[PDB]
DNA sequence: GTCGGCATAGTGACTGCATATGTTGTGTTTTACAGTATTATGTAGTCTGTTTTTTATGCAAAATCTAATTTAATATATTGATATTTATATCATTTTACG
DNA sequence: CCGTTTCGCTCAAGTTAGTATATTAAAGCTGAACGAGAAACGTAAAATGATATAAATATCAATATATTAAATTAGATTTTGCATAAAAAACAGACTACATAATACTGTAAAACACAACATATGCAGTCACTATGCCGAC
DNA sequence: CCGTTGAAGCCTGCTTTTTTATACTAACTTGAGCGAAACGG
């Protein structure tokens, strides 16, 4: 398993990395989302401070609010995809 | 357990009974295509009204393009001490140029 | 310092205490082979830095005056975005006419095999030899 | 203060009412043979 140390281990090290694995590692785990759905997320699903999640494994359907917040290793949903809106685009 | 002499021990040659195999002949049963006829087939030869496509203008919308026009910018014209570029062309260094 | 016996340990065979899963269904992970465009490199060629000196040409202030490129309009017009609608051609919606297969039915040769009396090679029936050490007997 | 009658009792065939299932998994517990530590000479 992962745990929180070895997560803030591997995000500083991912700056070889491109600039969407650092935003895809905080979305996966602010979202708990697959990495299965996670790709097929478009910023229209996104509606009224909501995201609409279609799972493609099980085919469950929910909504993530745009409210979130993991407090331990310091991330915001909302600064997460405003983030991805900036950078990546 | 080997070596020496009639008895072992399957396989092969031999001879005629016994029977499946090779022919010949009569006769029933059913396959297999030719030839004319019947009629619903698929395309053929056109007519007609609805759907589709080419076609001949029509016009509000859009802003450049050309000519009238004014003015900052450019040129003439002084005058003279001081600073910069200038003719040639072999060496030396930077930038273009194709693979 | 040394020996002897008890005690801490682990191996070996009985005596008890506890908890309970298999398939569907659909992914998710990761080693390995596969397929172009742009820029840093590099040798070679073209433009430029190197270099200096008397003579030639440009450096520039301070203001009058004729000249002119060109943005600033300001009105003129091709150009451009967008349908409207009918002439003209395409093409289902009908239908008889025409040549063509599936089928209706008569006409005829012949394939395919039982049935039956013979004819006879050949496999089977019955007995002895071929080919070479056993068994039994001596060494 | 003897003799008959009736509440009981076992044999058989039912008719129900409480306990324990099947199996790997993981230990626990009393020998006995064995090596090292610790006390007695």
């Amino acid at each position: 398993r992962l745990t929180a140390d070895e997560y803030l281990k591997i995000y500083q090290a991912a700056e070889s990395s491109p600039c969407w694995l650092r935003l895809a590692m905080e979305l996966a785990v602010v979202t708990g989302q697959r990495v299965g759905d996670l790709c097929e997320m478009k910023w229209s699903d996104i509606v009224d401070g909501y995201l609409y999640v279609e799972q493609s494994k099980t085919g469950v359907k929910i909504a993530i609010p745009t409210a979130l917040h993991i407090d331990a290793l310091g991330i915001s949903m909302k600064e997460t995809l405003d983030k991805c809106k900036e950078i990546l685009g």
